[PDB]
């Protein structure tokens, strides 16, 4: 078939949607699925995985014994309810002895595992637990997930603004927590309980995570609510874990019992009740005592979740590859990928033939693929000069996709000051065709007219430039990296704004051009595309030089993080300074918007040609 199994292997997409897509050839068994989904991440520990099965509706689970082939899985369950109320997760089931430690030398185990524990978390008890405790491991993940922002970041209104605002404290903070209590006051704890975790690395916060999160909820072990006994009954909560073996407990505080180490269970069955109700019986076989331990569950299903919890544990505890459970070609499994939305209505209009297209030299190398200058040929029209881009791994099907998605969006925008699309050729190797800006790239040709390019036409380029962008900022359109480099000359008196590709996933930086809640969050709007806007005009009233020449990054980022901002270019108006350094404003709310600065940049423009 296929099939879609939700992990824990992080992922910069909303974490709800994190999944593989495995088509699985047919005897091909759970086993197989979970081989190869930990081996796209380098695990190490490949033992501890299992893979459950829940119902949506329903909140019963169901784990799948390696063995147990996919094809009768699906079968099995899906005779009942549609695959779009079942949901399989890959998880962490079966903990070896010092886990912690262990997982430590298995990076993406120890991520997967702790993205594991964060969810149950804020599923199961963070809507209750003690509230110092939320506080903290909200700070906890807000340190280790933006492990770029400076550890004071949360001191200043408008990065908590971004948080509040923009990303959702919902994210780090259970629901109770925020609404008992009032938002001026949640923001200074916040503050407060974050300044001990302010210095700390990203494993470092993870540790502390389940060191604090541990001692009031027990992730290590797994409890069940069970009868204990063979023709005489007893009842109590049976505990699994690494570091105990098998305890039970009624009690009321006081110490747990032991019953058996994993290292001593000879045999694992499991039937129904032979006997009124279909409850669920499980019989382990003990190393020396004659007697096999009878466990009773309130349900079969909870009785195989059990045996499949213990049976883990032996094959862990012991080398073993199979099952310590009574027995009463074709493992293809493929990783793929997306199955989405078509691209939108479309091309029939914009096509053009390839035999159609001189493709001349390369002028530009892009990660997908590269820019080539070249000729086109409509023949209704005379010849043409165009950019062509081209790309690489072409047959990657959604690379493909995810190119010319570029082409769509290019389609929509019609302006004097953005690079025109002329069409597309939809068929691998897909090339994109667009007009050729003849004098190229701005940085290059301000270096080299420095002493011939008077201070007016300078600030014609901003000029045009604004206009481009508030036209953009008005169809609601994001750039993401406003910069010289980005910017070609099709004419002496004519910028275009270039590019609109796309640089997913995820991925991990042109940092010295930008807004430093993209540094921080990663949050990218209007106004970080007026912020690197800013930096735009000071590098074309600076004639192409960088920004921060000779400064390492995190110097930048500290630079600005105090206040400091790029000096006053030479022969820069006072007025036009002025204007970058409102793009500056740290606080994204205080930046103008495009089109106040066309207006600005407008005037400015008159006032200076005529003086
Ligand atoms: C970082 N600067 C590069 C210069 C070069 O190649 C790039 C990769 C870049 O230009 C935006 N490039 C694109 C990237 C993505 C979409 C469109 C273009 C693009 C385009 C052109 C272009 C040119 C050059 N580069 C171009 C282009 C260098 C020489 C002048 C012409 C072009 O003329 N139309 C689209």
């Amino acid at each position: 078939r296929v099939l879609k199994v939700f992990h824990y292997f992080e992922n910069s997409s909303e974490p709800t949607t994190w999944a593989s897509i495995i088509r699985h050839g047919d005897a091909t068994d759970v086993r197989g699925i979970i081989q190869k989904i930990v081996d796209c991440h380098k695990v190490k520990n490949v033992a501890c995985y299992g893979l459950r099965l829940s119902h949506l509706q329903s909140e019963e689970v169901h784990w799948l014994h390696l063995d147990m082939g996919v094809s009768n899985v699906r079968e099995k369950f899906e005779l009942a309810h549609p695959p779009e109320e079942w949901k399989y997760e890959l998880r962490i089931r079966y903990l070896p002895k010092g886990f912690l430690n262990q997982f430590t030398e298995d990076k993406p185990t120890l991520n997967f595992f702790y993205q594991q524990v964060k969810n149950d978390y804020m599923l199961e008890i963070a809507d209750q637990v003690d509230q110092e405790i939320a506080l903290k491991l909200g700070c906890l993940e807000i340190r280790r997930s933006y492990g770029e922002m400076r550890g004071n970041a949360l001191e200043k209104k408008s990065n908590y603004e971004v948080l509040e605002k923009d990303v959702g404290l919902r994210r780090f903070f259970p629901k109770s927590l925020l609404d008992s209590v009032k938002a001026k006051t949640l923001r200074k704890l916040i503050q407060q309980t974050f300044r001990q975790f302010a210095n700390l690395n990203r494993e470092e916060s993870i540790l502390k995570f389940f060191e604090i999160l541990s001692p009031v909820y027990r992730f290590d072990k797994e409890c069940f609510k069970c009868a204990l006994g063979s023709s005489w009954i007893i009842s109590v909560e049976l505990a699994i874990g690494p570091e105990e073996g098998i305890s039970y407990l009624t009690d009321k505080g006081a110490n747990p019992t032991h019953l058996a180490d994993f290292n001593q269970v000879q045999t694992i069955q499991y039937s129904n009740s032979e006997d009124k109700d279909r409850k669920g019986m499980l019989q382990l076989k003990i190393a020396g005592a004659p007697e096999p331990l009878t466990v009773t569950a309130p349900s079969l299903t909870i009785a195989e979740n059990m045996a499949d919890l213990i049976d883990g544990y032996c094959r862990l505890v012991n080398g073993a590859t199979q099952s310590f459970i009574i027995r009463p070609t074709d493992d293809y499994a493929e990783i793929i990928d997306e199955e989405d939305t078509y691209t939108m209505p479309s091309t029939r209009d914009y096509e053009i033939q390839r035999e159609r297209i001189e493709l001349g030299r390369c002028i530009g190398e892009g990660q997908f693929g590269d820019v080539h200058q070249g000729i086109y040929m409509s023949p209704e029209n005379p010849a043409m000069a165009v950019a062509i881009k081209t790309c690489k791994n072409c047959t990657s099907d959604s690379v493909r996709e995810k190119f010319l998605q570029e082409a769509l969006t290019m389609r929509q925008f019609d302006h004097p000051h953005i690079v025109k699309l002329i069409g597309v050729i939809t068929e691998n190797p897909v090339w994109i065709i667009m007009e050729l800006c003849t004098l190229g790239e701005l940085r290059s040709f301000l270096q080299v007219r420095k002493f011939s390019l008077d201070l007016a036409s300078l600030i014609l380029y901003a000029y045009q430039l604004s206009t481009a962008l508030a036209y953009l900022e008005s169809k609601r359109f994001v750039h993401r990296d406003i910069a010289a480099r980005n910017v070609l000359v099709s004419s002496n008196d004519c910028v275009k704004l270039g590019d609109f590709g796309l640089s997913r996933y995820m991925e991990d930086l042109p940092i010295k051009w930008m807004a430093p809640e993209s540094i921080n969050f990663r949050r990218f709007t209007s106004a970080s595309d007026v912020w690197m806007f800013g930096v735009c005009m000071w590098e074309i009233l600076m004639h192409g030089v960088k920004p921060f020449q000779g400064v390492k990054n995190n110097d930048v980022i500290g630079r600005i993080e105090n206040g400091e901002r790029l000096p006053m270019p030479p022969n820069c108006p006072p007025t036009l300074y002025s204007l970058m350094t409102k793009c500056w404003a740290y606080d994204p709310s205080r930046r103008p918007r495009f089109t106040e600065l066309k207006a600005q940049l407008s005037t400015i423009l008159e006032e200076e040609k005529l003086q």
